[PDB]
């Protein structure tokens, strides 16, 4: 309530707050971490639920490595488009320089002005299987 | 009305017919032609309205032909994406051996079942400036 949903909304803004600050992705270890370095009293079970609710609203991208580890980052800010898990939200980062050059081209080719593009991709994820 | 709008539908429904059984680009003369041969009594002005409509309602395909004429299909069953013209709805059909390839390896990369796309070009047409 007032102690506690209040106090909740202050732990994902502060969740929130390290993302914007942060250029590379990161396991929720070293997430809750660099909180904990930065004086938050944050456990670790509710980084990764709000890390899990970020992955699947598209405010965090998400990867896999080769541990089995999910790693997060807020938004890239640099163009790319999404792979997206019909099931869960599961948002994955995907782009191409030979994908988004026959893009620009294709639209030039036909005398086109103020050229955009919109690509998705779906599926069913690993996990969601 | 009577007389008059319910053969003009009637008329659009001759055009949209000889456009289900055709596989290729056709100019406007060439699809009046062809329904003057076919029995139809359907003037020039209206076919080349009516192919309009089509044209930027996404039903008929378009392109602009070396000679400066614009030819029309019915969309080509085989799978493809488009361009769009923001101002007047021009429908140009676009695809790639190699971009659709990007698109399935990357989701088979992350270890995804049931793929699915949209790919969406947009930019304001040669005409329309
Ligand atoms: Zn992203
Ligand atoms: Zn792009
Ligand atoms: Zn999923
Ligand atoms: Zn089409
Ligand atoms: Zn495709
Ligand atoms: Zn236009």
């Amino acid at each position: 309530a007032s102690a506690a949903g209040v106090r909740s909304t202050r732990q994902r803004a502060a969740i929130s707050t390290l993302l914007e600050t942060l250029d590379d992705f990161r396991s929720a270890q070293e997430l809750h971490d660099e909180l904990r370095r930065r004086g938050e009293n944050i456990g670790l079970t509710t980084v990764y639920r709000t890390l899990q609710s970020m992955a699947s609203s598209g405010l965090v991208d998400t990867l896999h490595t080769d541990t089995g580890e999910s790693v997060y980052r807020r938004c890239s800010e640099h163009h790319h488009h999404h792979l997206v898990c019909r099931s869960c939200g599961s948002t994955i980062e995907v782009g191409d320089h030979e994908v988004e050059a026959w893009a620009a081209e294709v639209a030039t080719k036909h005398g086109f002005s103020d050229v955009s593009h919109t690509i998705e991709i779906f599926g069913t994820c690993s996990d969601c299987r």
